[PDB]
């Protein structure tokens, strides 16, 4: 049965030697995949000249709303996703983690792109870099998108999630994606891609799919293309030396396998709850997805005096794990996905047994069953600093080795000896042990969960890559970084330092900068609605002379009786030389000078972005304020009852009679819109 | 009166009922100033200046 | 601050020098209110109301 | 406090109940001053001086 690739808008299918998808829990072939004969150059052509300008013509707020719409469309029909994910041997909890983590990544990137991305095609990530003494030459860093495609080459473990946490930063960065899922599980990926395409939410050409091999895709990529890999370190190092990827110098974000430490600390004794949650965390992390996640614990580092206690606890807990069919009751661990994956796990176990030891039912795995069942395996290494095969071989299933340490200076070396890893974990309660652990073992791990009794109540777990934390470590883990919040959408963008005058950077960035030209238009910018506020709409307020009575009345009313304001003697011996006006009174007299009293579009105050005081304000010293509009960034009216509104940022430039800028800062302000979206 | 900020959500009884807050609310800068009324030592000490303010957000209105 | 009358001849040192007064002057309404502060008896008596004010002229600026 | 006008219909709670107003009322000159707080542009403009006040009648009491 054909599993149809989606290229150039048409659900095509290959013509050649076809690989086939075994069912995981039963063993039959109910799909077969092929991509031979599919024109990949025409696919990249259709993507670049169809879906790339359609994505790049949107603002970032529109792309975040599109991500939220696709997330709510994928949430409304998740039951067929569970039905397709049960074919991968996963349980209901494992498939829940996969599907709902993949959709929660979409909701998270929708929230981040709605809250912290501009109402613009472009995105200035800096504030401003003043490069001149007069101020007529400055620069700021723009993040324009890329006019090419993103090739995503995914592993078999998370067909929904591992595709859909790459698809969200790619779409939020305005590039079309060509997902190459792993052939061993691509039916759930085609279910996801079909649910996306048959909804009318995304533009045409904004997503492709090649069920099967790419073949002639990496030889066609231009320098505006990025490639994001997810697989083993034997494949991606051959894909890195691909001649077009190094010739056109395209970003190849490789991210590969890792031996993940789980260090028990010296302070933890078996009477504590810390020991019980250590054993629970290692067992749950080794039995989730039958140990087929990259962030699963595969090396357990324990203190030397606690090895027998940890081993007896793990044997007493892991024999309660029932391996079997996910649909029948009383089954905790599901299965693997292939007999080939089962043979690969067992031939890695025999490599670990060629120089290691044994604790439980390990390499005794039936290679003749009608199912990809592998028993939960705990190994042992009595000489951890002498066997390099433990620190170089990952058995990608329920297998996890154990090895002793010597008083928190061998445990750090055994944690760092993984050759560069992902998702480490220390389980302690002493905070200085965690400090010494991060000071040495954060060089090799891309994520480290310090698990104590306070953490374990609402902990996401060891093997839950959050969509707002950097997923990926150095060395053997690939060196790439994903999911870093808004760090991930910057792999799909070009960072450009745009030099020039501030009145030019204002027109480029669609904001106001510091020394740009202003639009003073005889009426108050607080009287304007959101749609008629332009970035640059300024206001030169009237003045106010700061006197000693102002200092006295503000120090009385606030209660801030600080000595530089209320003492004539101590202020003469301070850095100021005499008594100065409160900085909060400058901040309040500013808003006294620029706020419209009348009822208008301005709703609330919402916060204050970045205040700095520069020169002290004295008695006998006037104050004049320059309110000017800086950013607009409309909100999205989450209900039908809430008013259409947007959050305008105003740059405030107070100064004195010598025009030197005392207290320049930036207020946010929620401003009502005249027209909504509903 | 002292600051000069006569915004309608603070000085009008009618329009504050017609606003998002439901009634008159305390100024955000008066929360910011009465806070420094509450924690600042009056005496001469190691604290020299004020130097700025990092990141302010008003979460719920004060009545 | 109390009245809200932040007119430039009362609150600005620079603009009052460029005005007809030469320097900052007291509000005329504060002269009008401080007068009633100086003559109105606080105790309960025959005086009932305020009722108006016939013909006000300001002649020289109060500084 | 500021003006010094401590008339019994403003600062006493007992005698204002025994007066013609029924309770404490706002000063007439504070109505006259808060009005000028509401209609005056603070900035430098064509308006020079206050010059006086032609007529005034306090019609209904303000509470
Ligand atoms: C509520 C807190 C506790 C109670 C404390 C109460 C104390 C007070 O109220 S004092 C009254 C109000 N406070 C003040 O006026 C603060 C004093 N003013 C000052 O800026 C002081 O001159 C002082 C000593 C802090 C400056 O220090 P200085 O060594 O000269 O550094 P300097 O770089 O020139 O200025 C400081 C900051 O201004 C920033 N700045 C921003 N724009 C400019 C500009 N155009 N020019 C100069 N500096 C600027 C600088 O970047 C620097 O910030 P950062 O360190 O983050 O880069
Ligand atoms: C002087 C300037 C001119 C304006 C005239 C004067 C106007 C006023 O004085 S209004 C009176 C004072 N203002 C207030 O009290 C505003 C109260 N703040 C509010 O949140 C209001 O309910 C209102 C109307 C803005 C609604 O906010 P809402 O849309 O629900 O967003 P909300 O969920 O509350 O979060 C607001 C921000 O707080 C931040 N925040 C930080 N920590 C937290 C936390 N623990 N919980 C919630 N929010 C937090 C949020 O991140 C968010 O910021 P961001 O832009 O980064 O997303
Ligand atoms: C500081 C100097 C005084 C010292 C003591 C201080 C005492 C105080 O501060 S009291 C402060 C608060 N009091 C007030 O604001 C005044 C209260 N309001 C009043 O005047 C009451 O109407 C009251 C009962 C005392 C007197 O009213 P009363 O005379 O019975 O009838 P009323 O219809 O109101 O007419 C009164 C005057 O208002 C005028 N008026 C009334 N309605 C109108 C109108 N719609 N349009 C124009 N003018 C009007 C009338 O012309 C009349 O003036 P005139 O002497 O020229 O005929
Ligand atoms: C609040 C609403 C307004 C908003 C803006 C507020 C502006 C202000 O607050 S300014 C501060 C308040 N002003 C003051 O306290 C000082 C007022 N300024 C002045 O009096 C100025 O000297 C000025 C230029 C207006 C006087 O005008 P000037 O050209 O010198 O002529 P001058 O004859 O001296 O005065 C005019 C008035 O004084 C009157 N006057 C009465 N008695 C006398 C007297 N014994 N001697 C002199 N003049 C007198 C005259 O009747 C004349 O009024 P009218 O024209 O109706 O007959
Ligand atoms: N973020 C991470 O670090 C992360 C996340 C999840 C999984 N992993 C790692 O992934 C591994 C398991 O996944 P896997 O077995 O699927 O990895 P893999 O087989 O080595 O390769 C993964 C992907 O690369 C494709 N591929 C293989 N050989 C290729 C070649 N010569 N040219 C072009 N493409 C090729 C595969 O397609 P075919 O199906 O046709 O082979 C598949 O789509 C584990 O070791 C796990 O640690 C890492």
């Amino acid at each position: 049965q054909q599993l149809a690739s989606f290229l150039s808008g048409t659900w095509q299918s290959g013509r050649g030697r076809s690989r086939l998808i075994h069912h995981a829990i039963s063993g039959e072939a109910l799909w077969e995949v092929t991509s031979e004969g599919l024109d990949m150059a025409a696919a990249r052509q259709f993507a670049i000249e169809k879906g790339a300008p359609a994505l790049r013509a949107m603002t970032f707020i529109e792309r975040a709303a599109m991500l939220k719409a696709v997330a709510k469309h994928l949430l409304s029909e998740k039951e067929r996703f569970y039905a397709l994910s049960a074919q991968t041997g996963a349980t209901r909890a494992d498939s829940w983690v996969d599907i709902e983590g993949g959709i929660g990544t979409l909701f998270t990137y929708a929230s981040l792109g709605s809250r912290e991305l501009p109402d613009d095609t472009l995105w200035p990530e800096d504030e401003l870099i003043p490069l001149s003494k007069e101020g007529g030459f400055a620069a700021r860093h723009l993040l324009t998108s890329k006019s090419g495609v993103a090739v995503h080459i995914n592993a078999f473990n998370f067909p929904c999630w591992g595709m859909l946490e790459k698809l969200a930063p790619t779409w939020l960065g305005g590039m079309p994606a060509i997902i190459k899922p792993a052939t061993a599980t691509a039916q759930l990926t085609q279910a996801m891609v079909k649910s996306i395409v048959d909804s009318g939410l995304v533009p045409e050409g904004a997503i492709s799919l090649i069920c099967g091999s790419a073949g002639d895709l990496l030889d066609h990529l231009d320098s505006q293309d990025v490639v994001t890999f997810t697989g083993s370190a034997a494949t991606g190092q051959m894909l890195r030396v691909q001649p077009n990827i190094v010739a056109k110098s395209i970003p190849f974000t490789m991210e590969a396998d890792s031996l993940n430490c789980c260090v028990l600390g010296e302070d933890v004794t078996p009477d504590q709850p810390e020991f019980a949650l250590f054993i629970r965390e290692v067992v749950r992390e080794m039995t989730t997805k039958a140990g087929q996640k990259c962030t699963a614990i595969r090396r357990i580092i324990v203190p030397q005096a606690l090895v027998n206690a940890v081993s007896d606890a793990l044997v007493a807990r892991l024999q309660k794990v029932v391996v079997g069919d996910p649909a029948q009751e009383g089954v905790k661990m599901g299965a693997l996905v292939n007999a080939e994956q089962r043979a690969d796990v067992q031939e890695k176990v025999n490599i670990l047994l060629a120089a290691g030891c044994e604790i439980r039912l390990g390499g005794q795995a039936d290679l003749s069953a009608a199912g990809a069942f592998f028993p939960p395996t705990l190994l042992y290494c009595p000489q951890p600093d002498e066997t390099p095969a433990v620190h170089a071989t990952e058995a990608f299933g329920p297998v996890a080795t154990l090895m002793p340490a010597q008083n928190q200076r061998h445990a750090l070396q055994l944690a760092c000896a993984g050759g560069g890893s992902l998702a480490g974990t220390l389980v302690t309660a002493d905070p200085q042990i965690a400090r010494q652990f991060i000071a040495d073992a954060a060089r090799t791990h891309g994520r480290i969960q310090i698990l104590n009794e306070e953490s374990a109540k609402e902990s996401t777990g060891h093997g839950s890559p959050l969509p707002q934390l950097v997923h990926g470590g150095p060395g053997r883990a690939g060196g790439g970084e994903e999911l870093g919040g808004l760090r991930a959408v910057k792999h799909y963008m070009q960072r450009t330092a745009v030099q020039g005058s501030p009145t030019m950077l204002a027109a480029i960035s669609k904001q106001w900068v510091r020394g740009a030209k202003v639009e003073e238009d005889r009426i108050h910018p607080f009287r304007k609605y959101f749609e008629e506020l332009q970035p640059g709409d300024s206001l030169l307020t009237p003045r106010r002379t700061m006197t000693e009575a102002d200092i006295v009345n503000f120090a009385c009313l606030s209660g801030d009786h600080f000595y530089a304001h209320m003492d004539k003697i101590a202020a003469a011996e301070s850095i100021f030389g005499e008594r100065v006006v409160h900085g909060y009174f400058v901040l309040s007299a500013a808003a006294g000078l620029f706020v419209d009293a009348g009822v208008g579009p301005v709703i609330a105050n919402y916060g204050l972005e970045s205040l700095r005081f520069i020169e002290p304000v004295k008695p006998g010293d006037t104050i004049q304020v320059r309110l000017t509009c800086k950013r607009k960034t409309l909100k999205k009216q989450r209900s039908a009852e809430e008013k259409p509104t947007g959050v305008v940022e105003w740059a405030v430039e107070v100064f004195n009679q010598h025009q030197t800028p005392v207290a320049l800062y930036s207020i946010l302000t929620l401003v009502a819109r005249q027209h909504g979206d509903f």
